[PDB]
């Protein structure tokens, strides 16, 4: 077992990196998704093209929070200091 | 039974990750869903294409918060430090 | 009757997780529900399609807060450290 | 009687759990309910479909706070530490 | 006339419970009622249905703040620690 | 005369319980009132029904802040600790 | 002439109650009044029914802040503790 | 020339009460006044009815801040403790 | 000269009283005045009725800050403690 | 070159007075002037009336920030304590 | 060289007096400018009158931040204490 | 397993870099993509152009959060101090 | 080479002045510019009158931030104290 | 290795520089890019003119963050103090 | 390898200046750019006039952040004290 400052900072850091990490993307995806379904009702014929661009967008946004997830796991599993 | 700083942090870290980490995704899902039923109401014939594109979005968004859940479960059940 | 830091941290943590945890999803569910009723007033024939999609959405949002409910219940009944 | 740090944290925790845990669902129901009635005015023949779907959603949000309540009640009546 | 940390946290917690706990429901209700009177003016003939559903929502919202009151009262008249 | 922590926490608690207590309801009532007068201009014939539902609403909202007022007076006049 | 903590708090408590306690009600009244004169302008014939329903609202809202005023006067002129 | 805590607390308290105290009512009065002039431009014949209702509203809002002015003046000239 | 805690609090207090006490009325007048002129443009023959009513309201808000000013001036020139 | 708490609070208070004291009037004026130039474009023929009332409002708003300047100058050139 | 508290408070004060000082006017001017150019596109004939009233407005707003600038320079160059 | 201030600041900085750094891009992208799917529904025939420019923007925005990741990685895998 | 409090403040003061001092003016300029190109697009013939009135505004706004820049350069290059 | 206060400040500083420095430009690009595509949909023949101008602006904002990046990289790889 | 307060203050200061410094201008540039593209879609013939005005605006906003870049670079490479 270990318990210095760094271990403590590490676990908090981990949590913040995904907690704060998901706020922007959280909102972002909601926005895009909303527009796409509204679009799909307007032009059902256009669903595939829309579904396609939505996904491209959803990728980019989810990547942002995964960067936090990645940092979090380096801090818990591959921690460079403790 | 253990108690030090790192354990105290670990539990606060847990809650923040899962708590904070829900703010964005939750607002986002509400936005996406609202638009979809509004969509369905406009063009009922398009329900399926909407329900489908919506399930897509919801997963991406939900997954965002599931990253925080993961971090919490590690901190609680597979802690590297304590 | 133990009262170290980690017990006081736990109780605080359990509260935050489930309290902060409900903000986004509480708001979002309202957004979704609102559109659904406005929808049902516009196309009462589409009630069931609307109702089903809404019900699905609500579950997705309800989960988000349930993750904070699960972390809280571990911290109270399955506490790893104290 | 007993007045350690954990009993102190426990009272505050219990209050935070329901004080904050109501903000989200509090706004949410008001949005949903507002929509409902406005719809009922525009389309009175849909009252039962509206009212019904509305009632459904209302439950979901109400639960979001009842989770905070539950935690509060444990921290008070079934406290695991003090 | 006993005075300790736990008694101090108890009076503060009591107020925060009830006090913060009004913000959400207070706004939410205004929102719902605003729509109702607007609706009642658009379709006086629907007043009954509108009044009826409004009362339903009010109740659901009032109950959110009552939970805070409930805690406040426990902390002040059935405090488990002091 | 008395002056421990609890007396001090008590007086502050009292103030917050009504100060914060009135914010939500404060806004809420403004909203509903506004809509009702706007409604009354639109359908003067409908004034009684409107005036009726407004009042029902204004009750509910004022009750929320009175819960704070009640806590405040227990803290000043029926204080359980000091 | 007295000075301790509880007296120092009592005065800060006073101001907060009356200060904070005005924020909501003040915004709310502005909203209600604005709508009423706008109302009056639209349908001048309906002045009286508006003036009347408005006086109603204003009282409920004003009363909210008067609760804070009461708490302050007690803290200053009928203090239980100091 | 006394300078205990309670005198420094008083001066701070007097300032807050009258400063914070003016935020809501300052905003609200503007809201009301705005509608009133926009109104008078729409129905110059209704000027006096509008003007009278406005004048009444303004007084209600002005009181709110005057309560913070009264607490301030006690704290400076009728201070109970110091 | 003299530099106790109360003189220190007194300068800050005096500044807070007018710095904050202007925010509310500051926005309020701008809203009111904006409306006024816009109305005058739409309905120039109403200039005197507009301008007059506007002037009235402007006074009311201006007073809200003059209260902060008054307090400031007392804390500075007629200080009851230091 | 005297230096004490009261002199430090005096320089800070001076800046906050003038600095914070600009936020409200600054926004308010922009608002009022924005309407005026918009109005002057809608009805060039009314420029004179519009310019005239705008100047009135500007003055009322400028005076709010001047109060802060006034305090700033007293604290810096006629400080009563140091 | 000099370095007491006051020198330190002085330099910070200076910075805040212009930093915070420019926020309101910063926004304010943007608003007015925007409206004036929008106005100028609408009524090019009316450019001179508009350009005139804009400038009058821009003066007033810039003066607010100069009051901060003035305080800042008294603090750095004509500092009354240090 | 070294632990010092600099190592603690390093884990926290790493998380804040990536975590805070997502807020802007996350929202921005949602905004951009929301418009794209809306556009693709308005003019399916333009999908190609719309998709193409959207990808350009996404890239520019993704690169903003990547800078934070980059720092996070330096601090964690090429830390210059520890 | 010097180091004390006043020098440490001087550098933090510098950044705040130039950093904070850009917030308002930056948002304001964006607003003014946006409106102008929108203006130009509507009435291309009026470009010059817009470009001209815009340059005017931009200078006033930019100047606001230049006050903060000045304060920083003094603090760094012509410090009165250190 | 070395772990003074300046290395600690240096890591945090470097993270703040890019975490915060992205918020502004992050939202900005999303707004700009959203507009762009929406325009391209309405007016596909203008794609190259739109896309081009858009690209231009995108650079400008991207630079705003690259400045934070640059600072970060200096504080890390070319640190002037530690 | 010096590490006094003023070096740690410098590094923090450099970061803030350039990070906070980019918020307003980052947002504002987006606002301007958005209007410009929407504009170019409305009047592709006006592209060059629009494009030129935009380019001018962007430079004005870019400067604002460049002032924070200049203060940062002094603090790192031309530091007056340390
Ligand atoms: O006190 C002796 C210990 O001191 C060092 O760290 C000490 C340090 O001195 C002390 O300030 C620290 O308490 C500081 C509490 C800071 C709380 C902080 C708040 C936000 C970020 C996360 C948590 O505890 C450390 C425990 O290791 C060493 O790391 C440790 O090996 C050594 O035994
Ligand atoms: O200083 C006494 C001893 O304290 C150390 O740990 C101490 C540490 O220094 C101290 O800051 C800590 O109390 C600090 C309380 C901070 C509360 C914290 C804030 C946010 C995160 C959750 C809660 O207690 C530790 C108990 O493990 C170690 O036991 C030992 O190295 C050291 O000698
Ligand atoms: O009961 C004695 C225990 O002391 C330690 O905790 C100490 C700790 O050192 C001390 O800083 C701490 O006071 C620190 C107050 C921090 C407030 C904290 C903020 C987050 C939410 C909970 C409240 O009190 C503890 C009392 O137990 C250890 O946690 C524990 O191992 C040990 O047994
Ligand atoms: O021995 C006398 C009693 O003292 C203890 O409490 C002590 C405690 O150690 C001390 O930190 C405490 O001062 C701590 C001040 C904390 C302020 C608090 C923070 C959140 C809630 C509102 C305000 O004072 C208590 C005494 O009034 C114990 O709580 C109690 O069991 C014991 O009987
Ligand atoms: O260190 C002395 C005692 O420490 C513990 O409680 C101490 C604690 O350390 C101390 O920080 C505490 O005062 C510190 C202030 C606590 C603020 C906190 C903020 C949110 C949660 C509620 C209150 O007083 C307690 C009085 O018992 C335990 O009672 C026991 O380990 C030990 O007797
Ligand atoms: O210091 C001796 C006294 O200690 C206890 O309380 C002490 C306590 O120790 C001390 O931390 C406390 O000062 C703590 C100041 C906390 C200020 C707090 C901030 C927000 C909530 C309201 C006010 O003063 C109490 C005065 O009673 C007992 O209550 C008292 O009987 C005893 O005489
Ligand atoms: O510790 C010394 C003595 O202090 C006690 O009271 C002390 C108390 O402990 C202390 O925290 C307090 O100073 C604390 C200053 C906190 C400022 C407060 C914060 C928010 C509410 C308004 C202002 O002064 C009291 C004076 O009555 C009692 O006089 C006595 O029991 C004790 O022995
Ligand atoms: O003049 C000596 C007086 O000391 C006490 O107050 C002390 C107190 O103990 C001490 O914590 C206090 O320093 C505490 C600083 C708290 C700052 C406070 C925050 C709220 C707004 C006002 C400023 O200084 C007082 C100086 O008087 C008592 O209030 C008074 O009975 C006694 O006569
Ligand atoms: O004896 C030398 C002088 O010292 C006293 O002030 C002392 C005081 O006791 C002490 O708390 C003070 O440090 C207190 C630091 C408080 C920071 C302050 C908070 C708000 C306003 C801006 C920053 O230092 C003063 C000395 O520079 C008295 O104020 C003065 O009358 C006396 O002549
Ligand atoms: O305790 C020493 C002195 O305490 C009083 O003033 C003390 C006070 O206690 C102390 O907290 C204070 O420094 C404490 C910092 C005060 C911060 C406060 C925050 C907002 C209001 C303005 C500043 O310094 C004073 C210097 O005189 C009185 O001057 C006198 O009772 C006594 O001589
Ligand atoms: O410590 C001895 C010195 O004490 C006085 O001031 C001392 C004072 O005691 C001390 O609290 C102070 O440190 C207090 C640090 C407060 C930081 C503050 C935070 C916001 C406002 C700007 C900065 O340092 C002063 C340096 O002069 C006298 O001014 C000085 O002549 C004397 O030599
Ligand atoms: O107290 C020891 C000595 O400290 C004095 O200066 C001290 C001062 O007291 C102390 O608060 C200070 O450390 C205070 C650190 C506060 C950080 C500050 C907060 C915001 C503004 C930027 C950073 O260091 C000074 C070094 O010049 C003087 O050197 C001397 O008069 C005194 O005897
Ligand atoms: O001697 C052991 C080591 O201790 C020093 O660091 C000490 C330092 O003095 C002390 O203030 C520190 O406690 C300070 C707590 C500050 C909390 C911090 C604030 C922002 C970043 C997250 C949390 O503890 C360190 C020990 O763990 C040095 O940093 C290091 O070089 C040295 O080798
Ligand atoms: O005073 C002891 C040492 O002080 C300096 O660093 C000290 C410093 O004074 C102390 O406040 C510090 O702990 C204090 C907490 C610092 C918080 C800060 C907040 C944002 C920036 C990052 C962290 O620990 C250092 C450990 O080295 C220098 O290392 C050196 O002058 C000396 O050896
Ligand atoms: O290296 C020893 C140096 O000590 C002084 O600074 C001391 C100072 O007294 C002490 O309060 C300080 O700890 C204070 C911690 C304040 C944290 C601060 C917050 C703003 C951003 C940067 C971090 O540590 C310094 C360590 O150097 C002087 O600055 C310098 O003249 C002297 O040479």
């Amino acid at each position: 077992m270990e318990s210095n400052l760094t271990t403590a900072a590490s676990v908090i850091a981990a949590a913040l990196a995904v907690g704060i990490g998901s706020i922007g993307p959280g909102l972002g995806q909601g926005q895009a998704a909303g527009q796409a379904v509204e679009g799909i009702a307007r032009q059902p014929e256009a669903e595939g093209k829309i579904r396609g661009t939505l996904l491209l967008s959803l990728a980019f946004m989810e990547a942002l929070t995964i960067y936090g997830l990645v940092v979090a796991l380096v801090l818990l599993f591959a921690n460079p200091f403790v």
